[PDB]
């Protein structure tokens, strides 16, 4: 029973957003992460920004998982060849606080990362990062994560995009009937990612949770990421 | 590897484009069937506007099933309270012509319309029609149909959005993978529906397919649908 339209953020925007670690506003965009004056990505940061209303994504009683479409436009503001981490659209309690930077994109502990049970957190993620040590894919790619670091459904994501530097369409939806989430990534090119797979939001979440969208840094400083527009439409 | 855009129809529009029965542009729209010179929508007619660039959807060798995207938006200009039938998107044979009008879309016979094996297409129904003696749901909605008339899933479409009087945007995706077609449909209202549900593009059609949009009208001369825009993305 929530929708709401950010068609860019130069409004007040606090009144319906919550921001959390660096996350503000940038010339009617919305900035995850901090820079310098020099305009540098800093190290080791996190940023989320949380729609202030709850969403109710199930009802105990009256039985039935909610269906929602979620749209923002995205860019990868790209210099050096070491982008990382990205960003994820995710749903969590409506009490969640920003958590690890790095490829944890402020949704994960270091600790707990693939521990289902101790988390709270259903995500689509746009990840650049190529760190091999980590759980796989180990190439850049767009994944949905339900309570963990390892993805159940991925889809590679070519550096030709990655580095366009053009805008890109985020299009994520979820049928609480058949219980599939969808991501659609375009490109102004017209290349377009079409991601879809289970995800069972009555197990894996609380009947409410906040919608919002986070990035995070790590060590390299090649990478900032810009939210241009949101909106959002859920019903139960 | 197929990809267009049409913002409106005031374009040539024909080298791309193929009409089929009443299928025609009007004013940077596409019109699917035709009316009077009075505006009124003629009876028991069919009209269908095809891509003229065959897309691959599977290859029999490299195997795997093409993804896609495709968008596009219509307006329902509806006058009494009888509106049928609607629109659909659809995929079939490079050489498919228009068919039975009524609640065939152009896309069946009146004879083979529940036998799989005797049909060509995969489609993205907007139904308007209320006939029981159809097969069900039986009240006006959203469907997805493989090679027969009778949905494989069905989301009801409500009439405050139907007679809304308002722009909708529908949106169709297809991972070739998880092998999901889903169905965004948004109304500026806020008002969304999403559908989703397994379809084996491999088990329905060709290598080489049509993309299109339809229409048809029975004994009613209550609506008229209008495509303003369309655009479509496919990848094998
Ligand atoms: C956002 O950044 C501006 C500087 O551009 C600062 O003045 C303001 O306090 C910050 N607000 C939040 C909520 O981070
Ligand atoms: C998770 O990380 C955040 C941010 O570093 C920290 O404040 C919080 O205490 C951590 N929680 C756990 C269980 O490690
Ligand atoms: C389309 O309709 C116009 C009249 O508006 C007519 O002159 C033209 O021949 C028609 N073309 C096709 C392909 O139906
Ligand atoms: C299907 O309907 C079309 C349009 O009425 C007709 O031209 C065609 O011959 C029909 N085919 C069959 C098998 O009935």
């Amino acid at each position: 029973s929530v929708s709401f339209t950010f068609p860019n953020f130069w409004s007040d925007v606090e009144d319906s957003i919550i921001f959390q670690g660096d996350a503000n506003t940038t010339a009617g965009t919305l900035q995850l992460c901090k820079t310098n004056q020099y305009g540098t990505p800093l190290q080791w940061s996190a940023g989320r920004a949380l729609y202030s209303d709850p969403v109710q994504l199930w009802d105990n009683k009256t039985e039935s998982v909610a269906s929602f479409y979620t749209e923002f436009t995205f860019f990868l503001k790209i210099t050096g060849n070491g982008p990382a981490d990205g960003l994820a659209f995710f749903l969590a309690p409506p009490d969640s606080d920003v958590k690890d930077a790095g490829e944890y994109l402020g949704l994960f502990n270091k600790s707990t990362a693939t521990q289902p049970s101790k988390n709270q957190v259903v995500a689509v993620e746009f990840d650049t990062w190529t760190n091999p040590n980590f759980p796989e894919p180990s190439y850049r790619h767009i994944g949905i994560n339900v309570n963990s670091i390892v993805s159940v459904a991925t889809k590679r994501w070519e550096d030709s995009d990655i580095f366009s530097g053009k805008i890109a369409t985020a299009r994520i939806s979820y049928d609480g009937s058949a219980e599939i989430l969808t991501v659609v990534l375009s490109y102004p090119d017209g290349s377009d990612y079409i991601l879809s797979h289970s995800v069972d939001m009555r197990q894996n979440l609380p009947e409410s949770v906040r919608v919002g969208i986070s990035a995070s840094t790590g060590n390299n400083q090649f990478l900032t990421v810009y939210i241009l527009s949101w909106r959002f439409s859920s019903n139960l």
